[PDB]
DNA sequence: TGAGGTAGTAGGTGT
DNA sequence: ACCTACTACCTCG
């Protein structure tokens, strides 16, 4: 039923009339970098349309300045247009007010002494120390304006790892080379390629032209935007960029959620008394607990790994093949036993084959693969020592082009490493097309499909989709080959159309209703063609955007933090807390936006949350994302890693990419 | 390549 | 303002 939660935000005082009335100042430039203008001007000023809004009186601005861009040196002329009223109810204007709030926060953060400040992040406490380093604790902050015209503070605890000696001093105590390194004078970062026994003056002079320190040896360095282009530097003016890997052999960085909540409140009070905008009042929200998904193997299960003993939801006659690259022979006995018990419990036929070929055999290897595929082999288990990334990708692509999905399982391998080999097996079986689990129950949409553009800003460079359809039949869709830039709407519609075609092949008809799930980056209009095409077909739909970041945090007011929390926010938007584990820090709720359709938010949250328990290749922990998006994510990744273009030998129920 | 999420480092649309 | 990559950590609905 109902529960109440805290968000990690805090209400502060309403804006006063002076703040609701920013100083307007239009700008003239010959012939975008309006932000640069706002910065050069100084004070609390942001872009407003093609002009500037500021909460600072003109007495402190630098109107006449010299903006120095990176392409064209432009002319800085700003002119006072009086004061302009903004309505917090109006999105654009409220966005202006919020940008002003943000600038305010940044300015007052900058005027603090004794703390490490990085943008809108402050780090006050010391949490752990070197040996040449320290870890500070603090929070990432944000400050904006509500619809009701009041300040809103966001706070989220975070640690920062800082080196306090030079690269020279760091390497002088024995430590290895960090993969990255930052200037001592500014925030710029480089990729440390190597060291150089070259002399300084035979380069040094360049830095000589610009302190209270001494320089060391030569460092080969690189700009991220050109990784193959080496450029010389001085170890004295360099500071290592330290990661967890650099401090591996020396710091507990995950917070129990009660502790995160505590630090959130305290840091909020602290910045609160630095801000002078009132007493931060934590905002509360009504949350709803969603019903628990009923996962089904042959019988009820609590996790997909249980299907290995209870039996699969839907099994068929299966042939699997073993490829060994460690020098030994035959199926390890406990693997055979587990597979046989699983298929036994499912009442299905199992055949275990052994591939007698080695990738070193070139065309003979491909031929033996083709022959295994002819004899009915659906997937291959590769027992191998840890492969180099390049070799992994080569071997996988090679098996795939002959129509054989592959599951890698690393040796040495012991029967007691049950989680590892059981997950390998679940992956193998999904790759063979088996349906290991499904949801039992009624859902409004009988087809749910997730779209992924590789995190990119558009589908114009392609993408992929995966779907769950009607029990839990899982399938993947790639776009057919053009390797060029396409019209994004047509890529999206083509992925969906192919998914509909598979559904129709299986059911003798189109679905009555589909649930379309997408990421948070591409513009919503990239889906317009697909939506209209569903409408022309009389198919109903909902489009829901699912954002992995930006959901903030959610805490219970009282009692324990539990999964399956649905938290409605502003009008078509809600938070969904899908997964949580106490040993796993604090959850990051998904932020979802209902973009099209008329299904109530509650029923959408219910289905999406339930799709989260469907992933067949994780035996013991549920994914945060609903399975179609999680799947699509992994699919685009593997398409990128293997170079796949015209897959034709692989059934769409074979989840080769998990 | 077991997998999950979270946690850290950095990134994207001169030397 | 949303996205990505890498590593570490701990644990196994
Ligand atoms: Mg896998």
């Amino acid at each position: 039923g109902k529960t109440e939660v805290f968000l990690n935000r805090f209400a502060l005082r309403p804006l006063n009339p002076e703040e609701l009335r920013p100083w307007r100042l239009e700008v003239v430039l010959d012939p975008p970098l309006l932000a640069q203008v706002a910065r050069r001007a100084g004070g609390v000023t942001v872009r407003m349309g093609d002009g500037l809004a500021s909460w600072s009186p003109p007495e402190v601005l630098v109107l006449e300045g010299t903006l120095a861009r990176m392409g064209q040196t432009y002319a800085y002329r700003l002119y006072p247009k009086g004061r302009r009223p903004l309505d917090p109810k109006d999105p654009g204007e409220r966005s202006v007010l919020s940008a002003l709030a943000r600038r305010l926060l940044q300015e007052r953060l900058r005027r603090l002494e004794g703390v490490w400040v990085e943008g809108l992040a402050v780090y006050r406490r010391e949490h752990a120390r070197g040996p040449g380093w320290r870890v500070l604790g603090g929070a990432v902050l944000d400050l904006w304006v509500s619809d009701s015209g009041a300040f809103l503070l966001e706070v989220d605890p975070a640690y920062r790892i800082l080196c306090e000696m030079s690269l020279e001093a760091w390497l002088a105590q024995g430590h290895p080379l960090p993969k990255r390194v930052r200037n001592a004078y500014d925030r710029r970062t480089w990729e440390l390629l190597r060291l150089g026994e070259e002399d300084p003056k035979e380069l040094l002079d360049y830095h000589a032209s610009k302190q209270g320190r001494e320089g060391g040896r030569v460092a080969w360095v690189a700009d991220p935007k050109d990784p193959r282009k080496p450029i010389p530097h001085l170890t004295g003016l360099l500071v290592p960029v330290l990661t967890l890997e650099d401090l591996h052999e020396e710091l507990a960085l995950s917070l129990p959620w009660e502790e995160r909540r505590r630090r959130t409140r305290e840091i909020a009070s602290w910045i609160g008394r630095r801000l002078g905008l009132g007493t931060p009042e934590a905002v509360r929200a009504q949350a709803y607990r969603l019903s628990i998904p009923k996962l089904m193997g042959r019988r009820a299960v609590s996790k997909p790994a249980d299907a290995l003993r209870v039996g699969f939801y839907r099994a068929q006659e299966t042939a699997l093949a073993l490829l060994r690259l460690d020098g030994a022979q035959g199926w390890p006995e406990f693997l055979r036993r587990a597979l046989l018990r699983a298929f036994g419990a499912s009442g299905a036929s199992l055949r275990l084959h052994t591939l007698h070929a080695h990738p070193s055999q070139g065309l003979a290897f491909r031929e033996a693969l083709r022959k295994a595929k002819e004899e009915g082999v659906q997937a291959v288990l590769v027992l191998t020592p840890p492969m180099a990334w390049e070799d992994r990708n080569r071997l996988k692509a090679l098996l795939l082009r002959e129509g054989l999905p592959s599951q890698i399982l690393n040796v040495p391998l012991r029967e007691e490493e049950r989680h590892r080999w059981e997950n390998a097996l679940l992956g193998l079986l999904a790759k063979a097309g088996l349906q290991v689990v499904a949801l039992s129950g009624a859902y409004p949409a009988e087809l749910a499909v997730g779209f992924d553009a590789g995190g990119r800003e558009s589908f114009r460079f392609g993408g992929a989709a995966c779907a769950v359809g009607g029990g839990g039949h899982l399938l993947w869709t790639l776009p057919e080959a053009q390797a060029g830039e396409r019209i994004p709407q047509e890529v999206v519609w083509d992925l969906l159309e192919e998914t509909l075609w598979a559904f129709r092949r299986k059911a003798g008809r189109l679905p009555s209703r589909v649930l379309l799930l997408r990421d948070g980056r591409v513009p919503q209009d990239e889906f317009a063609l697909a939506l209209e095409a569903l409408a022309r077909e009389g198919i109903a739909y909902d489009l829901v955007s699912v954002r992995k970041s930006g959901g903030g945090r959610v805490y219970p007011v009282q009692g324990r933090l539990a999964d399956g929390l649905y938290v409605p926010l502003e009008d078509k938007t809600f938070l969904l807390l899908t997964v949580h584990r106490d040993f796993r820090g604090t959850p990051r709720p998904l932020k979802l936006v209902h973009e099209a359709g008329d299904t109530p938010l509650e029923a959408l949250a219910h289905q999406i949350f339930h799709l989260t328990r469907l992933y067949p290749a994780s035996g013991f922990a549920f994914p945060r994302l609903p399975a179609p998006l999680h799947l699509a994510d992994r699919l685009v990744k593997e398409v990128g890693r293997l170079g796949i273009r015209h897959l034709k030998e692989v059934d769409r129920e074979k989840l080769f990419f998990v």
